[PDB]
């Protein structure tokens, strides 16, 4: 079996996730199911960032342990990635030993290496950005003799702090040429490629720094063993996750050789930079693999902006799925909302994607069916035969073009556009009722065959698509495929839709139609 490895970023556990986390940990999901269906081989990690003062601040004001604390926030977070049924594969925790160790070796390494050296970091830093950032990038700066002696942050908009404290360096200066030269052999290294241009200008163009990858101030992080009153920058901590846990530096580096270097990192645009700079020149520094490729999806917006934990102008997943059901709410965020660009949320566009798409296009599909079937045939589908219908051949080709168009949207991350091709097939499904008028059929028993074909075709329509949407909901295929009393395992996979009209046996389907939806 070929392997596929995938990861979201692991999220800051400062607050309530929201519908910007679930886009990102559903869009893994997805690919992760659309693999292990495709016949891979598939690891999909997701995990928390729980070292650096933002954390640490946090479990100070809510009177707790950081551990404490975490563990309450963790708990939050994996009862929502099993209420969305996420299946990844292992969850990471930087506060974990498996994870801590390894960060410990690699710093040691860079020291050994002599990549890391001490020196002074001082310079502004975002706590809720956990951000380096230069005087020039501030926002609404405040000048006093004509210096910057305060501002805001240009990502959050939360004020900045003036660092001045001891701090070990990372040269990452001496990796630029090698990088860019990577960028030059591998230009589709970030995806969407509109992305990488902005972030070259931005953070290579001015100069690569070198990195303060180390801090003397808080101690709420991985310890440098050779220098304990220093505390590894969260973000050389969080990159390592994503081969910490393949048990890389471990006796037995079996899931690491296998599983690394990984297929996609999956991320919004605003942390791109850690994913395409840092990451890779640590990679490179270590003398690893760079990962395949960045897939870097558009931000869901409300009316105030960027959805932010920390701002709270947030729609909770928690609510939608109680309210509207799972189906719902995973359908929503990868169809309303196109990986390459940015989504506004409204109730308004949530319930008509819920109610017009699924209840109504799809729900109202299986239900006229199976009642069709029910009504003129007691409830016994008659098995495919062939195309009979002049109509047929055609949509038995729209059928196969269908699973083409949909491949060719899932391999580039288009989610959106894969769930408007099938779509598009459901409608044409649909129309095919209206088109064959199976109801004038019924009357004479000279036409009792060709109603059996109709029937076949609406059915096969129905099977095709509960195949396709596996990836995407979890509960609507399982629930087709019970009420048309399919049971054929092999008739729910990829393979059986190479050739139409695999129930070439009679079946009877539920005598008890159930609506599909929520
Ligand atoms: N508005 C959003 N749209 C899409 N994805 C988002 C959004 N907000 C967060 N994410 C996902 O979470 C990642 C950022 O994680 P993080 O824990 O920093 O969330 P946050 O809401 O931006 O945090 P905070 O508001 O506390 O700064 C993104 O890279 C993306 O994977
Ligand atoms: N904003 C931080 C969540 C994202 C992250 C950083 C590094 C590795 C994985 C995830």
């Amino acid at each position: 079996k070929e392997t596929f490895y995938i990861t979201t970023p692991i999220y800051y556990p400062s607050g309530n996730l929201h519908i910007g986390h679930a886009y990102s940990t559903v869009a893994g999901d997805v690919i992760a199911r659309y693999k292990r269906m495709q016949g891979y081989d598939v690891r999909y990690l997701t995990g928390t960032d729980e070292h650096g003062q933002k954390i640490q601040e946090k479990a100070q004001k809510a009177g707790k342990t950081e551990i404490e604390y975490l563990d309450e926030m963790i708990a939050g977070i994996k009862q929502l990635w099993a209420k969305l049924e996420i299946s990844n594969d292992d969850f990471i925790r930087t506060t974990e030993e498996r994870h801590k160790h390894v960060v410990e070796q690699v710093f040691e390494r860079l020291l050994k290496q002599g990549d890391i050296y001490l020196g002074e970091y001082e310079g502004w830093y975002s706590v809720p950005d956990e951000t380096y950032y230069t005087e020039s990038q501030l926002v609404d700066p405040q000048y006093e003799n004509g210096k910057i002696i305060g501002g805001k942050s240009p990502d959050s908009g939360h004020e900045v702090e003036l660092v001045k404290e001891e701090s070990y360096f990372f040269n990452i200066s001496k990796y630029t040429d090698r990088l860019l030269e990577f960028y030059d052999q591998n230009p589709d290294f970030i995806q969407p490629p509109s992305r990488k241009n902005e972030m070259i200008n931005n953070f290579i163009k001015p100069g690569l720094a070198d990195l303060a990858v180390s801090r003397t101030s808080f101690n709420w992080g991985v310890h440098v063993p050779s220098n304990p009153k220093h505390v590894v920058y969260v973000w050389i901590d969080a990159l390592v996750n994503y081969i910490s846990a393949l048990g890389y530096l471990s006796d037995d580096e079996s899931l690491f050789n296998k599983y690394w270097p990984a297929d996609i990192h999956l991320m919004a645009k605003e942390i791109v930079r850690f994913h395409s700079i840092i990451w890779p020149i640590l990679l490179m520094a270590l003398d690893l693999p760079l990962p395949k490729k960045v897939f870097a999806h558009g931000w869901i917006l409300m009316k105030d902006g960027k959805m932010s934990k920390s701002k709270g102008n947030v729609v909770d997943p928690n609510i939608l799925i109680d309210r509207y059901g799972l189906d719902a709410t995973r359908y929503y965020l990868m169809r309303e909302l196109p990986f390459g660009s940015d989504g506004v949320f409204t109730p308004e566009a949530f319930v008509e994607r819920t109610n017009f798409d699924l209840a109504n296009d799809l729900g109202n599909l299986v239900n006229r069916t199976i009642s069709m079937v029910n009504k003129y045939f007691d409830g016994e589908l008659p098995a495919y035969q062939g195309p009979l219908h002049e109509l047929d051949e055609e949509m038995e080709a729209m059928a196969l073009e269908t699973v083409k168009s949909y491949t060719e949207s899932m391999e580039s991350l288009q989610f959106s556009v894969a769930l408007s091709t099938v779509w598009k097939f459901i409608s044409r499904t649909n129309k095919y009722i209206d088109e064959t008028t199976p109801w004038v059929l019924a009357k004479d028993d000279s036409q009792k065959d060709m109603l059996g074909n109709v029937m076949a075709h609406l059915v096969e329509n129905i099977r095709y698509a509960a195949v396709l949407l596996r990836p995407f909901l979890t509960h609507a295929p399982k629930e087709i495929f019970e009420q048309l009393n399919i049971n054929n395992p092999q008739f729910m996979e990829f393979s059986s839709l190479e050739q139409y009209g695999v129930l070439n046996e009679s079946i009877m389907v539920t005598g008890q139609p159930k609506p599909i939806f929520p």
